[PDB]
């Protein structure tokens, strides 16, 4: 037998091929539940996506699909199963279908001490999903603990693409105080100053913090709003030099930084003094003020700390990158409808 599944007394309608639901949380925009996969005989995380009625949240829900169907990468991610209507006007719901992981980075965090072996081998996995993902000239733009899952044996795979874009540097750069909805604790000081975060450059920073906050089990950069965020990292890195200003061009970002009391440098292993001398000095290249000179991804995995791990021929690149920048709600709905046709019974 079966029905329309309940769980909360919300429809959450599944079935037949996933049973025995369990209610996890309100995830982003949905309900999200863990059920059995009567197929592939294990238990699987399904999101509930309810983004018909707003352009925004039907973009955003293109988007995420878009990539994750694209990208085929064991550090990212990968969408299972996606399950809606067989019709566009009885499509009002969308379940998405991913492997069932047993937690993730920030929870971890605020529980468990990790041994620096752990730390390793997460931020070589966190390194070798965002080479692939870089590859494919895609910025993740929301890296964080929370968006890093990981199982019972510790394999770790980067999920969220909500925020990501395209990549496009020639058109990042903005004025002073450009509003950002990216996490602020791993946004990077540029996106206050002058940059939109399309670069790649932005997800490098986001990696450093989660390292230095993988070394404490605490955030490095707690900022409580947009300025306190630029205060906490200019307190730990020292006042940006006066090479790094000219690369700031604009006025008001630039007489910003120079209105403000001088800060020296933090040394990095009086901040963190178990850490592996080799951890800190990828940390520092990873969270350095200048965009245009921090580490690369491809550079960050070459780097001597992660040299048990390191092997670019195991460290696969996108077939098929997205070449360009990617509309009413009713076109995007047929898009996610053509989209997710092929998990159709057929």
């Amino acid at each position: 037998g079966a029905g329309p599944e309940m769980v909360r007394g919300q429809v959450f309608d599944v079935g037949p091929r996933y049973t025995n639901l369990s209610y996890i949380g309100e995830g982003a925009y949905g309900m999200v539940c863990s059920a059995y996969d009567n197929v592939n005989k294990v238990r699987v995380a399904i999101k509930k996506i309810s983004p018909f009625e707003h352009q925004t949240y039907c973009q955003r829900t293109l988007r995420e699909i878009k990539i994750l169907l694209r990208f085929r990468h064991e550090n990212i991610i990968g969408i299972n199963d996606i399950i809606r209507a067989p019709t566009i006007e009885q499509m009002k719901d969308v379940y998405i279908v991913q492997d069932l992981m047993e937690t993730d980075l920030y929870k971890l965090l605020k529980t468990q001490h990790l041994s620096n072996d752990h730390i390793c081998y997460f931020l070589y996995q966190i390194l070798r999903g965002l080479k692939y993902i870089h590859s494919a000239n895609v910025l993740h733009r929301d890296l964080k603990p929370s968006n890093l899952l990981l199982n019972t044996t510790c394999d770790l795979k980067i999920c969220d693409f909500g925020l990501a874009r395209v990549a496009d540097p020639d058109h990042d750069h903005t004025g002073f105080l450009t509003e950002y909805v990216a996490t602020r604790w791993y946004r990077a000081p540029e996106i206050m100053l002058n940059s939109k975060g399309y670069t790649k450059s932005i997800d490098i920073w986001s990696v450093g913090c989660i390292l230095a906050e993988m070394l404490s089990n605490r955030p490095i950069f707690p900022g409580k709003h947009y300025l306190d965020q630029l205060n906490h990292i200019l307190g730990i890195l020292g006042s940006p030099s006066q090479e790094d200003l000219n690369c700031i061009i604009n006025l008001k970002a630039r007489n910003y930084l120079l209105s403000l009391p001088h800060k020296n440098k933090v040394p990095w292993n009086r901040l963190f003094p178990n850490a592996d001398s080799k951890a800190l000095d990828l940390l520092d290249k990873m969270l350095t003020f200048n965009p245009h000179k921090r580490i690369e991804v491809e550079q960050a995995l070459a780097h001597p700390y992660l040299e048990q791990y390191y092997d670019p021929s195991d460290e696969p690149i996108a077939e098929a990158p997205f070449k360009f920048d990617m509309l009413p709600k009713e076109k995007l709905k047929e898009l996610i409808f053509e989209e997710t046709a092929r998990f159709q019974p057929g």
